[PDB]
């Protein structure tokens, strides 16, 4: 928000106002990121960014401690090198390139299209990066008629998700990703859940309206109450939220999940590409931004 507005008090102290992204400007297929950037906590125009930038970022402007982007960082530098085909040293080259499909980027977002998803031929791909709202809407349809939801919930509709995925991609593309996926349930309970709530620490309960408006506006969800977490939000909550997801019992139970889909998910690794493999090209559509209704400097 505009930094006399005092909308981030006393949270945040110095904030900046939402500036919708330009045609040129490069966008991640992370609603995170792109709040970030669409405020110039790191760069507006999504290129050149150093690791001090992001871990500053989060801190001070989302509650989220160093400790829960450790890895974050360090697979998506691995990427932009695979990407990239050298070195990016301490500067990410773009956010766009985070959208490499099989790598940290996978199939069964919450909000996105797989990179093959419906695609009549093998060679085709799609916008596997931008925010898509019918996806997002797949996703919201689990926990339709509810403000909150919690762990249980969460892991219906990452089930939800897979199987969608699995009969709409093209055959052969889709590619299971629970542990990357769920570290991202992990980080959705750390942002949005409801911190107003007596027991948050215990049983976290997601605001839907919290991550409705983050997810769809890439901008934060001051309007309806949200602050940042106080104390930042740390890797242990993270992981632990992942866990409890995956560990949640299943009353709906999908068809076409991919195998073992339902159990626990393996702990997040970093990642490694051969020095042989060429990386897919990137889906090169412009940035997403709300248009319904566009959002102003303090949205
Ligand atoms: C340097 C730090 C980060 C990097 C490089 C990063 C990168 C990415 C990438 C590449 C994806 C796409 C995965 C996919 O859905 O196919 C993603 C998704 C996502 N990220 Fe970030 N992320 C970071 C930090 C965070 C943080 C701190 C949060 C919230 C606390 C967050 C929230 C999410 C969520 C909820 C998704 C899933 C979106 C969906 O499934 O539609 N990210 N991130
Ligand atoms: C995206 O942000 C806009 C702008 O803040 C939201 O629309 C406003 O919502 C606030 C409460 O958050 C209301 O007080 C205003 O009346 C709304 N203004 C306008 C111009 O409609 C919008 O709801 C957000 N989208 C989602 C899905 O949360
Ligand atoms: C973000 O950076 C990536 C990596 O450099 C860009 O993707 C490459 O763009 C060049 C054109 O300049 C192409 O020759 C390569 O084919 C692209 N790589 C891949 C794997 O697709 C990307 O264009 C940049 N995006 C933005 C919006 O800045
Ligand atoms: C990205 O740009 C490529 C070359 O310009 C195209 O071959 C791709 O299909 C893709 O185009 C899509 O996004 C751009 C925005 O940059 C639009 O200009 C196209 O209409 C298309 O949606
Ligand atoms: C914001 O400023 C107020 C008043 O000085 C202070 O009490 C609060 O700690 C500040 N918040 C942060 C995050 O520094
Ligand atoms: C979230 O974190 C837990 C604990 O590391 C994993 O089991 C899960 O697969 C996801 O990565
Ligand atoms: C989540 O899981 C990680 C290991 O993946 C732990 O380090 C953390 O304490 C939390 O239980
Ligand atoms: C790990 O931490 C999470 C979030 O605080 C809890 O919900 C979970 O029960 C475990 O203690
Ligand atoms: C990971 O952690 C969660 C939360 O403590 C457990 O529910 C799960 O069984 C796994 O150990
Ligand atoms: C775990 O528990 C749930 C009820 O919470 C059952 O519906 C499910 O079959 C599983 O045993
Ligand atoms: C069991 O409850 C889950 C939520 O955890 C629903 O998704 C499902 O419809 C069933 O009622
Ligand atoms: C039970 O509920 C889940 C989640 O909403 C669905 O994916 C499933 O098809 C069934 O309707
Ligand atoms: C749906 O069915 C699966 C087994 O196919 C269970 O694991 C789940 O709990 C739900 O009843
Ligand atoms: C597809 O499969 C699921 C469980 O695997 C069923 O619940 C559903 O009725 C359909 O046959
Ligand atoms: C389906 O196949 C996979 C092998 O990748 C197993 O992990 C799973 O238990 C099931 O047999
Ligand atoms: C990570 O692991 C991969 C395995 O494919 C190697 O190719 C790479 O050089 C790095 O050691
Ligand atoms: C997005 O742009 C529209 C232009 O009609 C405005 O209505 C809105 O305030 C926002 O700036
Ligand atoms: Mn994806």
């Amino acid at each position: 928000q505009e930094p006399g507005s005092g909308i981030g008090y006393p949270y945040d102290n110095n904030t900046l106002p939402y500036v919708a992204p330009g045609p040129t400007d490069s966008r991640a297929p992370c609603p995170a990121l792109n709040a970030l950037a669409n405020h110039g906590y790191i760069p507006h125009d999504g290129r050149a960014i150093s690791r001090e930038t992001l871990q500053n970022a989060f801190l001070n402007h989302m509650g989220i401690a160093n400790s829960v982007i450790e890895l974050a960082l360090t697979n998506a530098f691995v990427v932009c090198e695979y990407v990239t085909g050298s070195d990016c040293g301490d500067s990410l080259v773009n956010l766009t390139l985070l959208a490499e499909p099989h790598a940290f980027e996978h199939d069964h977002s919450f909000s996105r299209k797989d990179y093959k998803q419906g695609v009549a031929n093998s060679n085709d791909f799609i916008d596997n990066r931008n925010f898509d709202a019918e996806t997002f809407q797949t996703s919201l349809d689990v926990v339709a008629g509810k403000t909150h939801f919690d762990y249980a919930d969460m892991n219906e509709i990452r089930l939800q998700r897979e199987s969608l995925s699995n009969e709409l991609d093209f055959p052969g593309w889709f590619t299971e990703s629970k542990p990357i996926q769920n570290v991202e349930s992990g980080f959705i309970f750390a942002l949005v859940s409801d911190f107003n709530l007596p027991d948050n620490d215990e049983n976290p309960l997601v605001r839907i309206d919290w991550w409705k408006y983050w997810f769809t506006n890439e901008s934060f969800p001051y309007h309806l109450g949200w602050h940042p977490p106080s104390p930042a939000r740390e890797i242990e909550f993270v992981t632990s939220a992942s866990s409890a997801v995956l560990a949640a019992s299943v009353t709906s139970t999908p068809s076409s999940l991919p195998s073992g889909a339902i159990g626990p998910g393996a702990e997040a690794v970093p990642l490694s590409f051969a020095s042989t493999m060429t990386p897919f090209l990137l889906a090169t559509n412009a940035p997403y931004y709300a248009q319904d209704p566009t959002l102003g400097p303090n949205d």
